[PDB]
């Protein structure tokens, strides 16, 4: 998978089968990515997980 860890589009390691979009927590004037890849990607609807190449975008 190749996903937007870095922000650009990266090839994540063999292990990575999610690449993640974490929202993190509702903060208000806070822009931190958790954008990245995992290899066992828990699906919630605060951490998304994903598949697909480049669908953390």
């Amino acid at each position: 998978l190749k996903c937007f860890q870095h922000g650009k589009v990266v090839t994540c390691h063999r292990d990575m089968k999610f690449c993640y979009h974490n929202t993190g927590m509702p903060f208000r004037n806070l822009k931190l990515i958790l954008q990245g890849c995992s290899s066992s990607c828990s699906e919630t609807e605060n951490n998304k997980c994903c598949s697909t190449d480049r669908c953390n975008k």
